[PDB]
């Protein structure tokens, strides 16, 4: 299926997650932190090498709230968004809702307090591979396909600024 290699190629080379185990299950959820950790990092290493590295992301100490930044380049002009999000209690089968609050109220696909909205196909696919997919997948199959629809139209509508001209 077009779906499933569409999937394929955005994930081949992110590190798999392994732990069932949500923000309350104490050494479980140190063991899953360290699978995040090392799967974000081998992602940006990835997107540094594709020169696309587009986001950060930190936490807390507990690993329950997550925040950082997102860039989007369009027409030589990058865009800067601020980026946030809590675990839930139910991850990893419940998918986090990645929010960009400075775009509350700017986009249709997205619900109070920035929250994105992404299609009805993601749900689903994540659903499939539980508990295999995490903070990475989240950002590559989610928020980064949504930031390719909505940040142009913002622009083409004309409503936020770049942060600074590229080189």
């Amino acid at each position: 299926s077009m779906a499933d290699e569409a999937t394929r190629r955005v994930v081949s080379e992110i590190p798999v997650l392994k732990t069932n185990a949500g923000p309350r299950d104490r050494e479980l959820w140190v063991q899953r932190l360290k699978e995040e950790y090392q799967s974000l990092i081998r992602y940006v290493e990835n997107n540094k090498n594709a020169d696309n590295d587009w986001f950060r992301l930190e936490s807390n100490k507990e690993g329950t709230r997550w925040f950082g930044k997102c860039w989007y380049i369009h027409d030589l002009l990058k865009y800067e968004f601020d980026i946030e999000f809590d675990i839930p209690i139910t991850y990893p089968t419940t998918a986090p809702e990645i929010a960009v609050p400075e775009l509350d109220g700017k986009i249709a696909k997205m619900y109070r307090g920035g929250k994105i909205c992404l299609t009805d196909h993601f749900k689903p696919l994540w659903a499939r591979n539980v508990p295999k997919f995490g903070l990475a997948h989240l950002m590559a199959l989610g928020l980064g396909p949504w930031l390719a629809v909505e940040i142009p139209d913002l622009i083409q509508k004309g409503v936020i600024h770049h942060k600074e001209k590229c080189n």
